[PDB]
């Protein structure tokens, strides 16, 4: 929706926490959108991969609640706590101190998370960094494939809060935010003096 | 048509036998596909190079035989006569032991056929696979492209039958397809047991 | 227009300079385009980002105008004076020895433009190609784009005439058409000889 995208505008987000944490151009490259987001007042604008893995979200989700009979609350953006022009997006506030993550990915993607049990590491930077938006406790972490056989489409994993992982996260975060920052800054201020 | 596009479901043919065959991720990723196309029941699905290729084919094809006076046979997809679940389709059948195999890529590939007189070792690999499942002794290499002035429009030679690589072949295919068969017989026995 | 298309058919211009020169696969990869563009008598045919920018360069030309007064010619393709050919085609002719260049490109280049205050190699040698096919002294280059906050929106530098880098240009550009015309040459004689 609008609204979302509007509350999105310019922030660093649970999904983009890998790029900004990378070991790289995709981080620059993250850098550079944001600035642009803000500078220009919004955002540029998906495959059918894509589409159709949204379009699947829903199935994936009602299948966790028939798995699990969880209390399951879609949410919006939530911002962090403390850090400013930061937020997550999860899929859903699981019970008390649950969140849910959602994958409709490709089949062969899917089928090598059923393969290692293990989500990718840029997707537990982006449950932990869900996870301290929201101060949750842990994330269950479902992929979800309908084009396969029947005990193959469905996966799920618990991934526990890790206030360690988190902490490296909020410094990473913080200090790409203060470049993001200054940059606009810098940018104004040769801008404006050279008007 | 959609009749071999099913007989075509899941087997290795001889256009990809130079991903199997590759010294990388192309081999891996042709399994991949192999791998979800036995699972899920089907296929995924082209720019307009292969369109307009596409269409152009019988404007070869008719060349071919202006040019030899042949008789060329269309067909399907022929198994391999001992090799389960590898196959080939050639453009066609010329005479009793002949093959056709057309080309209407780019211009510019077609001017480096003209220019170095050879195909690109990924068709000799595919041309020998044809040979291999049908038991026919040679294949007729043509490369059309109209686009260009006449004398450079058509391109045709021979490439004989090799048993030397078609053994080979014939290897690193069943070795390839021994690997995807227990690759899938691994999953199921992983997502059975988990049930 | 399609007037201009036929103009450039075939022809090395200003704006392919940096290929031409590069220290590469761009290189051969230009030169084919044109061995096809010649012997087939004609191109091949952009993103939402070179069509907008496109509708964009008129706010450009005029924001120039208004921030100089000067009078702009918009012009054709502009042959080589000596090497045939090989050709340019400014976005203007400025008064009566200057030129102008208009970029609308990505937010993020219009911004990196803004932050070091020099347009990248290749635009050099495309407006030094430009002065070296018109004769002219100066280039203007206009970087242009509307999303940003006024003051960040329009950036301009004078690129002064240069007859060495033109020098350099020009010999490259002569041997690089030496190659594809022998090029072309070499193919007819094969496919003539070969017919
Ligand atoms: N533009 C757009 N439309 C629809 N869905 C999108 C879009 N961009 C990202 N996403 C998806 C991918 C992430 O899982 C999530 C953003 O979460 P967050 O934690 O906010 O990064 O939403
Ligand atoms: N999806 C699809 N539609 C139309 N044509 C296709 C398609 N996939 C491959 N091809 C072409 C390319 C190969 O020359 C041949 C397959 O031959 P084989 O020997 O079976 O590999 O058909
Ligand atoms: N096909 C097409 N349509 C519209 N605009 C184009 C096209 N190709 C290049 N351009 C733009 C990019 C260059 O600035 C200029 C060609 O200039 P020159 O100095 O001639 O290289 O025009
Ligand atoms: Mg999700
Ligand atoms: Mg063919
Ligand atoms: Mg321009």
């Amino acid at each position: 929706t609008e609204e979302w995208f509007a509350a999105r505008l310019g922030k660093v987000t649970a999904s983009r926490v890998a790029d900004v944490m990378t070991k790289a151009a995709s981080r620059q490259n993250y850098m550079a959108e944001l600035i642009c987001q803000r500078l220009t007042g919004t955002q540029e604008i998906s495959n059918a991969a894509m589409q159709r893995g949204t379009e699947l979200e829903p199935h994936a989700r009602a299948r966790y609640i028939i798995e699990t009979g969880e209390i399951v609350t879609e949410v919006g953006l939530i911002d962090h706590p403390t850090i400013a022009g930061f937020g997550a997006s999860p899929d859903g506030l699981v019970g008390d101190t649950g969140l849910i993550e959602i994958k409709c990915p490709n089949t062969w993607t899917h089928i090598e998370t059923i393969k290692t049990g293990k989500p990718k590491p840029e997707y537990i930077k982006q449950m932990q960094t869900q996870m301290a938006c929201t101060g949750r406790q842990w994330c269950d972490f479902v992929s979800y494939d309908d084009r396969l056989p029947d005990d193959m489409q469905y996966f799920c994993t618990r991934i526990e809060r890790d206030d360690a992982l988190i902490a490296e996260i909020e410094t990473e975060v913080s200090a790409f935010l203060a470049e993001l920052e200054a940059e606009i800054e810098y940018l104004k201020r040769k801008a404006a003096k050279l008007a």
